[PDB]
């Protein structure tokens, strides 16, 4: 009914009150059935906790739905009752609500993606996809995907309900464990920078930990973004009591820490486990009216994996093995769709020293796409590691980035308007950074020509806002074409020297030639000289990685 455009003014104006627990509060009713059926079985009971909610203060009440996807019914035996049961669920609350906010809750399906699980981001996407459109079409004020564990199926939750829906609030929220890591790996930080480049007016953390473990979890979450916050903590650490798991923080030492919260920014403050009817009372008395404080940013340029953020602050080993090209075993192998050689030749680069990994599929025409769809939603998990996605055709690209488990870096786009503003748009409404390959119609013979593709890609990347998220490749050229290295070591110093980070294809210098280890170490540790802050190599080059580190340890870079 209301759309992201009039609560984002809201929000503006005024931090906003959230409810509290609703199966607790069945259950004190006598109400132990899954919580997604009683909208079904028992909807006068779902509508007295929500007017508790709502007699409380809460501005904003969740529709009992945080199961109500397929995939979770299905595991009891409730999949073909979705459509009732949420949209009796928006108009039960709709009716408690009157006025306030009514946002869709919709939870994990509780299903890992592949490889740990066997779902892909198609069918998670369609999952989320079916529940987004019942409650549009029911009149939601905003969608809120409620203690996410783990970032490929979040990402598949928003990319799905803003495809439903350009005009609803959505809000994305991850839960942490006491460590700050989300169940597959993620921390506030990775989480903050993976999303807040997509398309979703809030973030926010939920459950797991009470008012005061949230709160450093919480701080480094609002570093990272200018989105919206939302806060819902546990009412304090859970203790076991008559055989059960309790959460007794009463609501005067729950609420104290409203104004922590409050301080960090934060835009909509709830509670998860434990919270009562008499806790947001509480809430409501001690929140107040409040226009919510200004926070600021930090910016750093970084890409990632569920369990791994590499900021490039310091030289980033990107491992050039899984490709095919003059790979006679391999490329046999990935035609028929060999996962296992994949996966073990990322193992191997990362043990040797590679953080991100450059992923390419040779000629793409002759692979199959489920293939490459598990392999990249595969070796982020495995490995560890983020990718560089080394991808050729636009088909692929945009089905690689859409499943791809974090914030990638896209190899290559030549300096070209036409296939610059493509990539740059897919980047945009997929999340990632892109490297920019200095060349069009043709090489570069010069440092002159190529600081004009430079110039020229910068105009391009200013106009569509996207300077700031990308890596440029000057071209490295073989030596058996007159290369002229020196030109590519001009380069690099001029563009590092204007603040922007760089890369290179390094084994494309030597391939033409044999010795090609020692061309390819010298020409490394003379471009980290002039300011080259990452490269595509071989990490399994004993001599290359060992001369690497010591050239960083000479120009103290490290120790």
């Amino acid at each position: 009914m209301r759309n992201r455009r009039e609560v984002s003014k809201l929000l503006s104006e005024r931090v906003l009150l959230l409810d509290g627990a609703y199966g607790t509060e069945f259950m004190k009713y006598g109400y132990d059935d899954l919580p997604e059926e009683l909208n079904i079985k028992a909807p006068d009971v779902v509508l007295k906790v929500h007017r508790s909610y709502i007699e409380s203060g809460s501005d904003v009440i969740l529709t009992n739905t945080f199961g109500a996807t397929r995939m979770k019914l299905r595991k009891h035996g409730l999949e073909d009752k979705l459509d009732p049961i949420v949209r009796n669920a928006v108009r039960i609350a709709r009716r408690a609500a009157g006025e306030k906010l009514v946002f869709g809750d919709i939870g994990p399906t509780g299903e890992l993606p592949y490889p740990l699980g066997s779902t892909l981001f198609e069918e998670f996407y369609e999952n989320f996809r079916e529940t987004v459109e019942i409650m549009v079409e029911e009149g939601v004020d905003g969608i809120i995907f409620e203690t996410f564990s783990d970032i490929l199926e979040l990402k598949a939750a928003v990319l799905a309900a803003r495809e439903v829906s350009r005009d609803v609030f959505l809000i994305a929220h991850m839960t942490f464990d006491e460590k700050g890591r989300s169940l597959t790996g993620t921390d506030p930080a990775n989480f903050a920078i993976t999303f807040d480049e997509l398309d979703i007016d809030a973030l926010g953390i939920n459950c797991s930990l009470g008012p005061e473990e949230i709160l450093p979890i919480f701080q480094e979450l609002s570093q990272y973004t200018d989105k919206f916050l939302v806060v819902e903590p546990n009412a304090g650490k859970p203790i076991v009591e008559n055989g059960k798991t309790v959460y007794p923080l009463k609501p005067h030492d729950f609420a104290v820490h409203i104004d922590s919260y409050y301080e960090l920014g934060v835009n909509i403050f709830g509670g998860c486990c434990g919270t009562t009817p008499e806790h947001v009372k509480l809430f409501r008395k001690v929140l107040g009216n409040r226009k919510p404080l200004q926070r600021k940013k930090k910016r750093i340029f970084a890409v990632s994996s569920p369990s791994k953020l590499v900021t490039f602050d310091h030289f980033v080993v990107i491992g050039e093995r899984i490709n095919p090209a003059g790979r006679k075993k391999l490329w046999a192998e990935m035609q028929k769709g060999n996962e296992e050689i994949v996966i073990k030749e990322a193992k191997t680069q990362v043990e040797k020293g590679a953080e991100v990994l450059d992923v390419n599929f040779g000629i793409e025409s002759q692979i199959d796409v489920r293939y490459v769809e598990k392999i990249v939603q595969t070796l982020p998990y495995v490995s560890n590691v983020p990718l560089s996605l080394d991808i050729q055709n636009v088909d692929l690209t945009e089905r690689a980035l859409r499943a791809y488990p974090g914030r990638s870096l896209f190899n290559s786009a030549k300096v070209d308007e036409e296939e610059l503003e493509m990539k740059i748009n897919l980047l945009k409404k997929y999340g990632g950074t892109l490297i920019v390959l200095l060349m069009g119609k043709d090489v570069p013979k010069s440092f002159e020509e190529r600081k004009e593709y430079f110039e020229k890609a910068l105009k391009i990347l200013e106009r569509h806002d996207f300077s700031d998220r990308v890596i440029f490749d000057p071209g490295v050229l073989p030596l058996g074409a007159e290369g002229k290295p020196v030109e590519v070591l001009k380069t690099i110093e001029f563009i590092s020297s204007k603040g922007f980070n760089t890369t290179v294809g390094l084994s494309n210098l030597s391939f033409g030639l044999p010795d090609r280890s020692y061309y390819n170490t010298a020409f490394l540790v003379l471009g980290i000289s002039k300011g080259l802050s990452s490269a595509i190599m071989n990490p399994l080059d004993e001599t290359l990685m060992k001369t690497l580190n010591a050239t960083l340890v000479i120009l103290e870079k490290k120790e």
